[PDB]
């Protein structure tokens, strides 16, 4: 099931796609990161190519099965918005989550800068992971607001990994 070697204790892990590079965030067991960026599965683990295990395409999202290979934060809804955003590398820039899909980027930036930042995570103040960066809003050419997915929707995925049969 996917190489997962090497103890990863990572709560966002970058990878590359055969389309793309962004970011990935282990919650409950579970890897997530963008569809729109991911596509055919196949990325970058610990050291190997990961296939993933469920994929949310009506919500753009893919989540994996992580186990001795990601830290998993936690979900917990948290009343407050305060979270904060990582980029590829780092960037911890504090975001107030306008809604389940989008949060308010308290540091503008060019929306180039954030390019492969999608698959990353919003923290809470506590270190809760609650949502995913999907989309950037740029206005003149720097984002004015993230777009994210919702880790309500990965425990759907938990409830029944797609059972199509
Ligand atoms: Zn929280």
């Amino acid at each position: 099931t996917g190489r997962d070697k090497n103890q990863v204790e990572g709560e966002v892990q970058v990878v590359s796609t055969a389309t793309q590079s962004f970011l990935a965030t282990c919650v409950n067991g579970v890897c997530w990161t963008v569809y729109h960026g991911a596509g055919s599965k196949t990325l970058a683990g610990p050291k190997g190519p990961i296939t993933q295990m469920y994929t949310n395409v009506d919500q753009d999202l893919v989540g994996w099965q992580a186990p001795p290979g990601a830290r998993s934060l936690t979900p917990c809804t948290c009343g407050s918005s305060d979270l904060y955003l990582v980029t590829r590398h780092a960037d911890v820039i504090p975001v107030r989550r306008r809604g389940d899909s989008r949060g308010s980027l308290l540091s503008p930036r060019p929306v180039s800068y954030l390019k492969g930042s999608s698959g990353g995570p919003l923290l809470c103040p506590s270190g809760h992971a609650v949502g995913i960066f999907r989309a950037a809003v740029c206005t003149r050419g720097v984002a004015k607001a993230v777009d994210f997915v919702p880790v309500e929707s990965m425990e759907t995925t938990m409830r029944a990994s797609k059972k199509k049969k």
